[PDB]
């Protein structure tokens, strides 16, 4: 963590977003002096940037030329959590991606090179760490764009001393992710985001949660002041060149997610659920504990206290998603 | 290798370069239809691609929009060989090497991924073979585009069947590699391309050959003809989704190299040689065995003869070779 970062001046690339965004408020909380956020909007919502003496906008993408000349070595820190939303969009798109995925970062780290106020880059790359990547297995152009990333990371700090700390999360919930966030990104993922909001939604408005397989898949989940903590702690004190999983260490089936969310919303409809069985996750998730010795840093927020707070905010905040979702109306209903 | 390629229509991407100049006059030589070249000239020279009723010459980035929509599915083969030569220039400016490097890979791919004409898409990848990468020791921009146009061809391949077949090869040398061809791209690596062109050169010059370190450095250097034999080989017979290294399977030391030179030149000049000890190249050289049982592929052209008709071809073209590099004079002299 720390109070390292009190009255620094830090870059969010991407902190409109749904991490960025709640990395953003735990900044000023920790009183950081400025806060420039970089984000063109294209998977969030401005509702996610706050009006804020502290915070700079530049609803700008950071692969503009321009924008990348104007950079001035005034930065302490900056976060670099722009991606193109996600899997499924990059499929449909691999040169969106690449646009807003790839190129984001050369670009970016090209611009910070020779920058000498910096303390740390904190990247965050897609989930003890190894350093090894196999050419298989890549679904998807996000997923290349992703370890490309983590490429470029090593690479500027090799050759440039630039600070790059790459941290490795996956399966992040909680506040400030929006259905329906940002421009259609070509299919129905940009409305159905991931599973957890999904399911909250649904689960609110008392439909049954569609499980797929009866839910026997199991994943890692982070609550997001949790991983917003974790990329602190990469920035304070992560080893330039270096990389952390930002993890729970805790799996939950795809089955317990829904039955959690229907027992805290009230949801009295069935659940097609089925055993696990051996063959159904047979594989990584990420180990916790360099995180832990290096950084202090553990992912303490339970699914069952994130969930609560998760679903609190969905329900605060339901007509104001609700009218977020429906700009997507005529593509969803086009698609296919 | 095979008569597969006679009467067909071929695109090589990059043809008017070193290792496409030499694949275009081999497959003209095996009686192809067509051969589209599409080439920048942005490390090339045009009298590199011939004037001939079956060649088509583009002088176009493959990353223009109108020409990749302007592409009709008439082509049996493509043979991706464009780059951003080389590591060097690739350190001094990594966004000049992303976009003829790592952008050319991904928009060639997601135009072509949907023909159907298509039998094989071979891009020259950098070197049994295994398809396990490190996040470390890719020392150059180049390096990591390299690597990431093998993501592609592996993602394109499983995603979307486009045939691609990746050949890793390296220390190619040969006729047709002229030093200083094309634009200046930020360093004198733009004139002095390699060690065999550069060190022909100044022996023909009689000039002393330069050693770095007694020139105990090893290389498995492989003549250019080969390289074009063997990325027919992949074209013809390799497996989509697969790869294969093309490679001599023999190293020379760089003061041998020097001394052969020498030797054939008639460069009575001192050498400072030294002898070669086991910490000078511990290391790993790519196995030519893959290539030879599954596509009856060697390379058997040995330094002695590929250099002789190297020099052979040096000499008859010295006066353009001069002119060539004298282009970027102004630029080495302000260099540093
Ligand atoms: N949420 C999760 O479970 C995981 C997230 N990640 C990574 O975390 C980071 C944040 O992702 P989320 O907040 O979940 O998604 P998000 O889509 O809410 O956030 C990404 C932000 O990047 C912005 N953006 C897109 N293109 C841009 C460009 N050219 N210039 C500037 N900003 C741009 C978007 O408008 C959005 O605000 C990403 O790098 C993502 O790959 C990694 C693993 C898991
Ligand atoms: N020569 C060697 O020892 C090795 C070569 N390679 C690979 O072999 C391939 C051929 O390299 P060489 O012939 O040695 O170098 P080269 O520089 O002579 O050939 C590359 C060609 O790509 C062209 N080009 C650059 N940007 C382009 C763009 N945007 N669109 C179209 N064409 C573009 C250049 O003008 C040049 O004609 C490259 O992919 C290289 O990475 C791999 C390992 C070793």
């Amino acid at each position: 963590n720390a109070s390292k970062l009190a009255n620094t001046n830090v870059m969010v690339v991407g902190g409109a977003g749904f991490v960025g965004s709640n990395l953003v408020k735990r900044l000023l909380e920790l009183g950081v002096n400025q806060v420039h956020v970089v984000d063109n909007l294209l998977s969030a919502e401005k509702i996610n940037v706050p009006d804020h003496p502290a915070v700079r906008f530049s609803e700008t993408s950071i692969t503009d030329d321009a924008l990348l000349a104007s950079l001035q070595d005034e930065y302490d820190y900056v976060f670099h959590l722009a991606t193109y939303h996600g899997n499924q969009s990059s499929i449909h798109d691999p040169l969106a991606d690449h646009e807003n995925n790839t190129l984001t970062t050369l670009k970016l780290y090209e611009r910070l090179k020779h920058f000498k106020r910096l303390k740390k880059v904190v990247y965050s790359a897609a989930g003890e760490e190894t350093d090894i990547v196999s050419l298989h297995n890549n679904d998807s152009p996000y997923s290349m764009s992703k370890i490309f990333g983590e490429f470029y990371s090593v690479y500027y700090h090799k050759q440039h001393q630039l600070p790059t700390v790459r941290a490795r999360f996956q399966n992040v919930y909680g506040p400030g992710e929006i259905l329906g966030a940002g421009r259609w990104r070509g299919t129905p993922a940009t409305v159905w985001r991931n599973v957890t909001p999904t399911f909250i939604y649904k689960a609110l408005k008392g439909m049954p949660l569609p499980l797929e397989n009866g839910g026997v898949a199991t994943r890692d989940f982070i609550f997001v002041e949790d991983v917003a903590n974790g990329l602190i702690a990469c920035a304070a004190d992560g080893t330039p060149g270096g990389v952390y999983n930002i993890a729970s260490g805790k799996e939950t089936s795809i089955a317990d997610l829904a039955t959690k969310i229907n027992e805290i919303t009230g949801n009295n409809t069935e659940l097609d659920r089925l055993p696990k069985r051996p063959w159904d996750n047979s594989k990584r998730f990420g180990s916790p504990e360099k995180a832990r010795r290096e950084l202090g840093f553990s992912a303490d927020v339970s699914i069952d206290d994130g969930l609560r707070k998760t679903i609190e905010w969905t329900k605060a905040n339901l007509a104001v998603i609700e009218q977020i979702m429906r700009k997507h109306d005529s593509a969803l209903a086009t698609y296919g």
